[PDB]
């Protein structure tokens, strides 16, 4: 038993919500929330600039020492920090940006991360300003992801599209 409430179940693991996944992760302060990252850990807008900001910047903060020390992530690769006043850890995790002519088959390797964590409070990768068409990555996420993911899905319209549409 968890603290994640009103999600329709699609899946043995796979779990859905029409929620900011901001005010999401202030009630619940899950083990892990995943954040929409890029390479840089440059968390200007989407699901990231939203993260960034309640934590009053504290995240963008840390995640420049880490590339200070570390270099960029890869695509389709993540990082593990902080989760300061949402959650104990942060998974940032790089999906393909369609917007930047990113190879979308490098989505299965972004959402195979959520694999060394048991629970999971997360977006959808790729989504959003991403440019990926958030029913594949509805779809990539159940084949893939074993653990149990908690999906947030900040458009109602979207969510009522995903949950119809859902195989
Ligand atoms: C408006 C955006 C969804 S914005 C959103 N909702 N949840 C999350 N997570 C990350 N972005 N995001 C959209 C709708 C329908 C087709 C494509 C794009």
């Amino acid at each position: 038993v968890n603290s994640f409430s009103g999600y329709l179940k699609l899946t043995d693991n796979v779990y859905i919500k029409n929620a900011d996944i901001v005010e999401e992760a202030k009630k619940v302060k899950p083990t892990v929330v995943v954040n929409a990252a890029n390479v840089y850990l440059k968390h200007g807008g989407g699901v990231a600039g939203a993260l960034n900001k309640a934590t009053n910047n504290a995240m963008q903060v840390e995640s420049d020492d880490y590339i200070a020390t570390n270099g960029p992530l890869k695509v389709g690769g993540s990082c593990v920090l902080s989760g300061h006043n949402l959650a104990k850890h942060c998974l940032h995790v790089v999906g393909p940006n369609v917007n930047k002519g990113e190879d979308i088959q490098l989505l299965k390797s972004a959402y195979e991360n959520f694999n060394q964590h048991e629970v999971l409070l997360a977006p959808l990768l790729s989504a959003g300003i991403f440019g990926a068409d958030p029913i594949h990555s509805l779809r990539v996420c159940v084949d893939t992801v074993r653990t149990n993911v908690y999906l947030a899905v900040f458009d109602k319209n979207l969510y009522d599209k995903l949950v119809s549409s859902f195989l």
